């Protein structure tokens, strides 16, 4: 079979694919070699040892990739690289995995001779999950977003800060709490005097999460004023439905809620032809078996479109689907979607499946 | 001096605007009545108690509005009403306030005879104070929207739920928390859980808020398939506006999180001409004394462009100000402002400063 070699399986992403590759049994059909970083398993800086490879799975991240990768194909190596990190994702040539939505991409790649796929940006991903179909039929002319992205993008410390920072802001009114006749404000003023403390541990956000948001995720762009974040939609959209020559205008502002691992989207969807909501719904739930068209319907909503519901699971809910005041080729739309799947370790899987068998 | 009676003034609203009341001295220029709807302060159902009041300001409600307000005026009755309940914004009689931004359009009403004032939806009230230079110029075309609301537009006993729900949240997972080395994906399986359990207190919300998020606030409208939030965004803004001849198309997602009193909403303003960010800037800086124009730059929005900068204060920051990829006239904006302030409170104790002066 073929000799695939795993890096960074330890970290959060790299657990996740472990325990979806497990969970689909995925290691029946391939031959896996573990490496780490750690002088305390093969080394993952042995370039040789890599070398002997077919295929590379990496979950270690960028500056591992930048480092190790170069090296590798320097040495003639000839086999695949699957990356789950950001590196490589505009280079000419690898391409951006999402079979569900590219799969015709990714084919004639393998054809083209392409030897390195990447994972691509959550959001982006997690979009394209949701309205994919729209996108099939090039009935989209562009796409505003304001997103409600979780912690787990950022890191596991980040996930933790965020949890702890919502301990201490009860803890900080737990008795007012039980008191059924206490103050509201009193109680107001309270946590809000906690959030703002030298004490209130906010060193992996730079600004406190729990009890509020911070609108900016990544490095600024100076050339256009976005964050790299939001710089992903443009880019990314584009490239993995490789339409570099008649590119989707997709932007809009990436905003952190304190959430765990689902990243949530409100759309604002400009339609290139006016076309009957029941068949935008149609539409948008027959690109995919995973993305699930939810009802306008309040009980409903509240019951599935959340990141409650859809936390650790492959289910991509869309809903709040209606037109807006715009006109009727404006559509609004919401989705959430999980960060760590769909988002990062499931797109991985699938492409490193397809390279096996 | 005029004499004023005060209703619902116990309540969260009625607090916060008897505590800026006092902070600011505005009694000293009146005669207050305070009205109860205790059987255990005159009577909040007294008609004529209420009929010899020159002023009446209520924070009591909707349903309290309705039975009393026709009651009054059918005894002939020609004193003000000021009212920070939805009940008669969309009265013809009647005006809703926000003089910052639509003074011109209360003086005339003060003229036409208008005896009937009432506070607007805090969201659209909030989005005004931000960018009410932009309308105060025709600017605008349409604005697209998507909120990040706070538990106080719920009301004080959804805001005790959430403060619950954050720390059963971290009180599931605080052992693992504390030490440094233990698994994040076993933490996250754990607060999922727990916010999934049915002992998970949901009554208010009707879903989990703390480590989530709700896309659905009030009720549906079947006409539109808006809730009733989204439909005040267009029929709120151009009453106050006064533009319903010429209205401006306000449409949007309205989104709960897990924040105290601070709505935050992300923009995509379709502006009608093509303009230099710089002069966008100033023109937004310009329109009152309020808003407060954020350099967009990471490390000063975090600072104060969040719920966490502004709760309890009567900033109204808006950034991330840049042109949006769908073009030059594509303004992309984000605007933090406390709900209970010039949400509600606020612009009710404004109006009455003017009608007692
Ligand atoms: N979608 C994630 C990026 C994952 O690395 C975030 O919002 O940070
Ligand atoms: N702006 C508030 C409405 C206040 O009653 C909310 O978002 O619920």
């Amino acid at each position: 079979m073929k000799n695939v070699g795993f890096i960074g399986w330890r970290g959060m992403v790299g657990s996740v694919l472990m325990d979806r590759m497990s969970q689909e049994n995925d290691f029946e059909n391939l031959n896996p070699v573990f490496f780490t970083t750690s002088q305390a398993l093969k080394s993952a800086f042995d370039i040789e040892e890599l070398k002997k490879l077919d295929i590379i799975v990496t979950c270690q991240g960028g500056d591992y990739t930048n480092e190790v990768y170069p090296k590798l194909k320097a040495t003639g190596w000839d086999g695949y690289w699957v990356d789950a990190a950001s590196a490589l994702r505009m280079k000419d040539d690898a391409i951006i995995v999402l079979d569900p939505v590219n799969q015709h991409v990714i084919s004639e790649g393998l054809k083209k001779g392409i030897k390195t796929f990447v994972g691509g940006n959550s959001t982006v991903s997690l979009m394209l999950m949701a309205i994919g179909g729209l996108f099939e039929k090039d009935l989209v002319e562009w796409i505003s977003v304001a997103t409600y992205q979780a912690a787990s993008g950022a890191g596991a410390k980040n996930m933790r800060e965020l949890l702890s920072q919502m301990g201490l802001l009860e803890q900080a009114v737990s008795s007012e709490l039980k008191d059924p006749a206490s103050s509201i404000l009193d109680i107001e003023r309270k946590v809000t005097a906690k959030m703002r403390a030298d004490n209130f541990p906010t060193d992996n956000f730079g600004a406190a999460l729990g009890g509020s948001l911070i609108p900016w995720i990544d490095k600024l762009l100076p050339e256009t004023g976005q964050t790299k974040e939001e710089w992903k939609g443009y880019a990314e959209t584009n490239k993995i439905l490789g339409l570099s020559d008649n590119p989707i205008p997709v932007d809009g502002l990436c905003v952190r809620i304190g959430a765990l691992r689902c990243h949530s989207q409100a759309f604002t969807i400009k339609l290139k032809k006016d076309l009957p909501l029941e068949e935008i719904e149609q539409i948008i739930a027959s690109h995919n078996e995973w993305v699930k068209v939810i009802p306008n319907d309040k009980e409903i909503t509240l019951r599935e479109l959340t990141p409650a519901k859809v936390t650790g699971t492959l289910s991509v809910p869309v809903g709040r689907l209606r037109k807006l005041a715009m006109g009727p080729e404006y559509l609004a739309a919401f989705t959430v979607g999980d960060q760590l799947l769909w988002g990062a370790a499931e797109p991985v899987r699938r492409i490193l499946k397809q390279l096996v068998a």
